[PDB]
This record gives structure tokens, sequence and C-alpha cells, in this order.
């Protein structure tokens, strides 16, 4: 009735893509294509990712859309809306003022993000992977790379879809890529919490490079005969643990994110 008379059509997600005025592409192309925007009504900057006409991945966007219309979480970064309609496609979430966040550990002023901000930080992004567990999703290449940080040290997890330097190699980043995954193709939840634990050492290193010291091509055979990263400088023994338990050789013996959520909760009650 009154419902299908005033939404004739498509849900309320759909917006007008003129809605949007579109300024620049953000970050030189390395999140793909995607753009900052203002939404005029709500003066409000934000990012959209875009599909134009002529490409072979209209299902994977549509799909992208599809599945960021059913979560929804303080620390995912949040969808704004889509356009659907006709190519150019958009999905459109808010704008993250501090960027990305491997970045952000690399370029930032350490007098300010202590001890307790990292720690907040990562208790974040365990929140985000909590609820994707939660809810039967996978996220596939969680790394600090794929996370952003807007105002009060808030983080949240994303996904640029950017398989296509040697971080993906024929396409894998080999280094956040638990075993199991390398060796047979299988991804689960479980190969997050491996991905976790190398984010976790990111964020314990300030944005370093994994395995240094170490060829790409050496690394599988490494892990399988027992060589893990060594604790950062300054890396609290509990963190380390915790870094080690993610990566556990065996899927089944490594925690699940509500048990790393529940490890750095007990960290702000212990120390
Ligand atoms: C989760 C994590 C991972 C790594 C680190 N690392 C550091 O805190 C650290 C310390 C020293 C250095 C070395 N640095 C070299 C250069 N000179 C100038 C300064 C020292 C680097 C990182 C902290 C944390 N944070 C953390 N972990 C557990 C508990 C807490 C915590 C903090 C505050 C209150 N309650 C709990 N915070
Ligand atoms: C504009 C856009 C469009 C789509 C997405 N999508 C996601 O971030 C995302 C997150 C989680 C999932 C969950 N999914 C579950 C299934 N496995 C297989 C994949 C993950 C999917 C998409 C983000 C953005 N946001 C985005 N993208 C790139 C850069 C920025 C950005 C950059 C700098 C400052 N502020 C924002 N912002």
């Amino acid at each position: 009735g009154t419902e299908n008379l005033y939404f004739q059509s498509m849900d309320k997600w759909e917006m007008e893509r003129t809605d949007i005025t579109m300024k620049h592409k953000l970050g030189g192309g390395q999140y793909g294509e995607v753009y900052v925007g203002v939404w005029k009504k709500y003066s409000l900057t934000v990012a959209v990712k875009t599909l134009k006409e002529d490409t072979m991945e209209v299902e994977e966007f549509l799909k992208e859309a599809a599945v960021m219309k059913e979560i929804k979480h303080p620390n995912l970064v949040q969808l704004l809306g889509v356009c659907t309609l006709e190519p150019p496609f958009y999905i459109v979430t808010e704008y993250m003022p501090y960027g990305n966040l491997l970045d952000y550990l690399r370029e930032c002023n350490r007098e300010e993000v202590t001890a307790v901000v990292l720690l907040y930080m990562a208790t974040q992004i365990s929140s985000a992977m909590e609820y994707l567990e939660k809810k039967n999703f996978i996220h596939r290449d969680l790394a600090a790379r794929n996370c952003l940080v807007g105002e009060n040290h808030v983080v949240k997890v994303a996904d640029f879809g950017l398989s296509r330097g040697d971080t993906y190699t024929a396409k894998f980043p080999i280094k956040w890529t638990a075993p199991e995954s390398l060796a047979y193709n299988t991804f689960s939840i479980k190969s997050d919490v491996w991905a976790f634990g190398v984010l976790l050492w990111e964020i314990a290193t300030y944005g370093m490079s994994p395995y240094p010291g170490i060829d790409l091509s050496q690394v599988y055979d490494l892990l399988e005969k027992g060589y893990r990263m060594e604790q950062p400088e300054g890396c609290p023994p509990k963190v380390y643990e915790l870094m080690r338990a993610c990566w556990k050789w065996s899927p089944a013996d490594r925690p699940s994110f509500a048990e790393t959520h529940q490890a750095f909760e007990t960290m702000f009650h212990d120390s």
C-alpha cells in the first residue's frame, strides 16, 4: 500500500548519483576506482567506489554492495548508499580522515600513538572480526593496509578488493596468508585469524613490512619448519603470546576472534 506507493522501486540504500559531487581520486590509484565526494544534502565528505561502463567485474561489484547492506558494526566501514540502477555503479561509504592504518602507523607521531592507543586500535579490529565470525562471514584479506582510521583513534576494518609490488603475487599477499590458504586455497575465519596475527605485528612495529630478513619464496617452508616472526621491540609478552596463538599451524588450534577480543580486554584489566 502506502509503502509500495511511496517506495515503488529499489531499496532504501539506493541514491541518485547526482546527490554526490565527485571531487578527485583518493589515494592516487592505491584503492582502485575510489573517489572523494561530497554528499550535498548533508555537506558530508564521503568515499565512493565506482565501476565504469566496460569491465568484467559487474557481478563482484553487485555482490559487494549486497554484502555491505547486510553488515553493520562500529568497526566496519559504514555503507551510506549505492547507485546500482545503471553504470557507472557507486558504493558510497563514510570518509575516514586519517586514511589507511598502515600509512598512519608509519607516518604518525609516537608521542600521541602510545601503547594504550595501539591496544585500542587492535581491540577494535578484533571486535569487527568477532562480528564477522559470528555472522558467518570471512574477510579473506585482513591487513593494516585494509583498515581505516577516523577521529579519536577509531579504527575500522575495510576491504578495498585490491589483489590487482610484491604484496600480492600469483593473487595472494603471501606474508599475510595462512599455510592452508597458500597450500590448498582453503580460506576460513581461521585463516583470517592468522592474518590478524600479522596485522597485530604491523601494529606492534608501527607498520614494518613483515618477515624482514627473509626471501618471499622461502616463507611457506620456514613456517612449516616452525619459524615465526620474532617478538617486536617493546612488544608486551602478552601481545606476542596472542600473535603466536594466531599463528598456530593447524587452523583449529588458533583462537576465535571472540577469544582474541577477550584477550585484549583482559590486557586492559591486568595492566
Ligand atoms: C598491543 C600493543 C602492541 C605493541 C606495543 N608496543 C609498545 O608499546 C612499544 C614500546 C616500545 C617501542 C620501542 N620504541 C623505540 C623508539 N623509542 C623512541 C621509543 C621506544 C615500540 C613499541 C604496545 C601495545 N599495547 C598494549 N599492550 C598491552 C597493554 C597495553 C596497555 C597500555 C596502557 C594501559 N593498559 C594497557 N598496551
Ligand atoms: C568506497 C568504499 C566502497 C566499498 C567498501 N567496501 C568495504 O570496505 C568492504 C568491507 C567489508 C566487506 C565484507 N566482505 C565479506 C566477504 N569477504 C569475502 C570480503 C569482505 C566488504 C566490503 C569500502 C569503501 N570505502 C573506502 N574504500 C577505499 C578507500 C576509502 C577511504 C580512503 C581514505 C579515507 N577514507 C576512506 N574508503
